[PDB]
């Protein structure tokens, strides 16, 4: 995995927000941003896979209500 940390961090920053938009929708938006910054984004299957590797607590991290 060799890609714009700025883009990966951007996706993670939105995922950790209480808004918690749909993953499929959030990814399409990242493509729009990747275009503006010219970031090379990884395959969507690869992106969600790593979100699993974070932790179940990560899911609680966003909606921690």
């Amino acid at each position: 995995s060799e890609f714009d940390e700025d883009a990966w961090q951007f996706l993670i920053a939105d995922y950790l927000r209480p808004e918690k938009p749909a993953f499929r929708k959030c990814y399409e938006r990242l493509e729009l941003a990747a275009r503006e910054h010219g970031w090379s984004i990884p395959s969507r299957a690869t992106a969600f896979r790593r979100i699993q590797q974070l932790d179940e607590a990560m899911v609680v991290a966003c909606r921690e209500g």
